[PDB]
């Protein structure tokens, strides 16, 4: 299978994660240059029309959006169930979690930051406030949870580490909400995509500079 | 079990959906008056810390995310798989289709609308361009297909029913979508719970009044 993708992106490092979690290996991965809107192409179009990254191409089913390709990726490949479980429970909470860290975690970093770092116009305090509104949700989920999504580390902790490590490599200051904290130290060891996902976050830093 | 709603809403009418769909009744149904704050109270902040509607509790269970509850009522209660196939890649495409419905499909609508209805400020003409942009993705995965998800009728059909009905009930003309308007109109014929999402499309149209 080939994967459409930029290494800086939260949602593309969020599917590489899961491949390394799942000992699976990309037959091709595809840097897509969107500064060169190589992804209006016809021939990106034809596999994905709403042209946008990750792309998932496996053996002629095209798929996109993150936590989709996440999800695939466990269920066709996964030797066993652990991150994405059989019972419809804990499927159902761990589903839970991926739609908060898209419409409301991973929304309030790209709501506060992308007008900043792409638009060039000043931080909004508003959207700063928004930010740590996400993170006091997420701190709570966590209150006496070792995991973000039941007993066993599962698919929310990387789409969750994906989205944290971006605030990291922002500079976001989210220390203080203290079960974060202790979660995030404690997946990054549980996680051996986790180098691969700090190395992509520096060419997101280079956003930054 | 008890469903935690609102009967204007649209996550919570894409639920009353499915579960009319699949033949299963909701031994209670409370309505949220959330003008009087009722979903901050310390015995809804229990069930769900994250105080949104809408929220199933299923014997002790509590589920919230209205595209997840739709999944969890399927994989739970449904006598099939019809609208949630066992099919990996079926799945795949249903999910891609859910988050499409959430991030980029509704966000449009909210972020046209909200504004104007709830914070009282003039239409904006750069959001409306958002929906265009929205629908004519819809259009296009309906390009040559019955069903928004696959060869047949499922959960992605339910979700954009109670999406582009929100729509058509605050005055969007998707008529100029061709694929869209043959869908629905089809769609709606299929779909049991139709009248009583319409009814309570009424109740949110009270916000255009």
């Amino acid at each position: 299978m080939d994967l459409y993708y930029r290494p800086g992106s939260a949602p593309c490092r969020s599917v590489l994660m899961t491949a390394k979690a799942l000992g699976v290996e990309f037959d091709k991965k595809t840097i897509i240059n969107t500064r060169a809107r190589e992804q209006f192409t016809p021939e990106y179009l034809k596999i994905n029309p709403q042209h946008t990254i990750p792309t998932l191409h496996d053996h002629g089913f095209a798929l996109w959006e993150s936590r989709a390709i996440m999800v695939y990726l466990v269920e066709k490949y996964g030797k066993d169930d652990k991150l994405f479980p059989k019972d419809v429970q804990k499927q159902a909470l761990i589903n839970q979690r991926l739609y908060f860290d898209m419409g409301t975690l991973y929304k309030s970093f790209s709501e506060y930051y992308y007008p900043q770092i792409f638009l060039k116009k000043p931080a909004n305090e508003e959207n700063y406030k928004k930010i740590e509104v996400a993170f006091e949700f997420l701190n709570t989920f966590l209150e006496g949870q070792t995991y973000s999504a039941g007993g066993d580390y599962s698919l929310a902790d990387i789409a969750f580490l994906a989205t944290v490590s971006t605030f990291d490599v922002a500079g976001f200051d989210f220390k203080r909400y203290a079960n974060v904290a202790r979660w995030y130290e404690n997946a990054k060891k549980l996680t051996p995509g986790w180098e691969e996902n700090w190395a992509g976050c520096q060419e997101f830093r280079k956003y930054f500079d």
